[PDB]
DNA sequence: CGGGTTTTTGTTAAGGGCTGTATCACTGTGTAAGACAGGCCAGATC
C-alpha cells in the first residue's frame, strides 16, 4: 500500500528484467543476473537485503557437491516443503532454452553465511519441451506431493525452425504435466477445457487445487479474463485431474503474486492492454472450495510509474514486493522501488 | 623469275607544347571495464 525509494549499490547493472528472488527463512536471495557470472561471484546467487532503504548485493558460494546452474531469465520458481525451491526452464545468456530442472536448498548456515546445495534432477517420460514464462506449483493430496506445470512459450520445432525467423516464438500446448519429484517422472494430461496456449499467467496453489489467472495468447493477441480450477487427486492408482472454469476473472499478464496473510493473496502490477498498464491492485480471498477476487484502494503512485512504459518485479516473500522501472542511459538505467502490503 | 616505276615509311642534324607519372610528407580506421593482491578496521572470540 506504501511505496518507497530504494538505492542500489555499485553492481546495479547485474539486475535485468526477469530475475527471480528466492526467500529462505526470512532471507531474500537474488538470482538471474545479466550476462555470465564474473569473478566477483562465480555462482551468480546474491544476498538480496535492504537496510534503511538501501540495497547491497552480497555474493554467495555453493557446497562441494552442487551444480553451477546457468543464469536464467524466465524460470518457473516454486516453493516446496526440508524447505527448498524448484527451477525449470528459462533463457540462458546464449538465448538457449534449458530443458533441465533444478532444486536449490541450504546446506550450512552460520553468521549470516549461507552455503547452497544445487542438485540437478533427471526427468523422464512425458517431459516438457524447453519453455519460458510458464508456472509450476505443488499440490498435497493424501499425504503426497506433485508438481503441476502448465503454459509457457518456446521456439518453433526443429523441423519448422528457419534461420530467417530464428527468433520466432509460439505458445505451447495447453497440456497439463504432473511431475513426481521422487522418481523424476512426468505425465501428460490433455483436458477438454483448455484450447488456448497461455503464457505470463498467475498461479495460486492450495492443498489440492491450483488457480490460473490471466496471461496472454499469441494465437489471438488477447488478454482473456479467465479463472480456472485444477483439482488434482492422488489415489492409490493413477492421478485423476479435472478442470473447471469460473466466472469473475482478471485480464492481466506478467502480474506479481504475493501473500499478506494465510489463505489470501494480493495481485499488483501487470498489463491490461499493449500500451495500457494495470495500475489498480486486486485482493484474492480463499476458503475451502470458494474463491473471491475483490478490489482494494490503489497505492499512491508517483509520476514516474504513471508515465513509464514497462516495469518488472518479483515477490520478496514477507509481504513486500520489489519493483523496478527503467530510466536514462549514458547514468542510471533502472530505478527500483519496494511496495509493502501488510 | 628481274629493270623501271610507283606508293607509303624511316629518319635525327634541333626545338615547342601538351600529357602522364613519380615524389614528398603526412592522414584516418585500431579508444571501457574486469581481475586481483595488498592494506585496513569492525567484530566473534577463548
Amino acid at each position: 500500500m506504501s511505496l518507497q525509494m530504494v538505492t542500489v549499490g555499485h553492481n546495479i547493472a547485474l539486475i535485468q528484467p526477469g530475475f527471480s528472488l528466492m526467500n529462505f527463512d526470512g532471507q531474500v536471495f537474488f538470482f538471474g543476473q545479466k550476462g555470465w557470472p564474473k569473478r566477483s561471484c562465480p555462482t551468480g546467487v546474491f544476498h538480496f537485503d535492504i537496510k534503511q532503504n538501501h540495497l547491497k548485493l552480497k555474493p554467495a558460494i555453493f557446497s562441494k557437491d552442487s551444480c553451477y546452474l546457468p543464469p536464467l531469465r524466465y524460470p518457473a520458481t516454486c516453493s516446496y516443503k526440508k524447505h527448498q525451491y524448484i527451477i525449470h526452464g528459462g533463457k540462458t545468456p546464449n538465448n538457449e532454452l534449458s530443458d533441465k530442472i533444478y532444486i536449490m536448498s541450504v546446506a550450512c548456515k552460520n553468521n549470516k553465511k549461507v552455503t547452497f546445495r544445487c542438485t540437478e534432477k533427471d526427468l523422464v517420460g512425458d517431459v516438457p519441451e524447453p519453455r519460458y514464462g510458464h508456472s509450476i506449483d505443488v499440490v498435497y493430496s493424501r499425504g503426497k506431493s506433485m508438481g503441476v506445470l502448465f503454459g509457457g512459450r518456446s521456439y518453433m520445432p526443429s523441423t519448422q525452425r528457419t534461420t530467417e525467423k530464428w527468433n520466432s516464438v509460439a505458445d505451447c500446448l495447453p497440456h497439463v504435466f504432473l511431475i513426481d519429484f521422487e522418481f523424476g517422472c512426468a505425465t501428460s494430461y490433455i483436458l477438454p477445457e483448455l484450447q488456448d496456449g497461455l503464457s505470463f499467467h498467475v498461479s495460486i496453489a492450495r492443498n489440492d487445487t491450483v488457480y490460473i489467472l490471466g496471461g496472454h495468447s499469441l494465437a489471438s493477441n488477447i488478454r482473456p479474463a479467465n479463472l480456472y480450477r485444477i483439482r488434482v487427486d492422488l489415489p492409490l492408482g493413477t492421478p485423476a485431474v479435472n478442470c473447471t472454469v469460473l466466472p469473475g476473472g482478471i485480464s492481466v499478464s506478467s502480474a506479481i503474486l504475493t501473500q499478506t496473510n494465510n489463505d489470501e493473496f494480493v495481485i499488483v502490477g501487470g498489463y491490461q492492454l499493449e500500451n495500457q498498464k494495470r495500475m489498480v491492485c486486486s485482493l484474492v480471498s480463499l476458503g475451502d472450495n470458494t474463491i473471491e477476487i475483490s478490489e482494494m484502494e490503489t497505492p499512491d503512485w508517483t509520476s514516474d510509474i504513471k508515465h513509464s512504459k514497462i516495469w518488472f518485479g518479483s515477490n520478496m516473500g514477507n509481504g513486500t514486493i520489489f519493483l523496478g522501472i527503467p530510466g536514462d542511459n549514458k547514468s542510471e538505467a533502472f530505478y527500483f522501488y519496494t511496495l509493502r502490503c501488510s
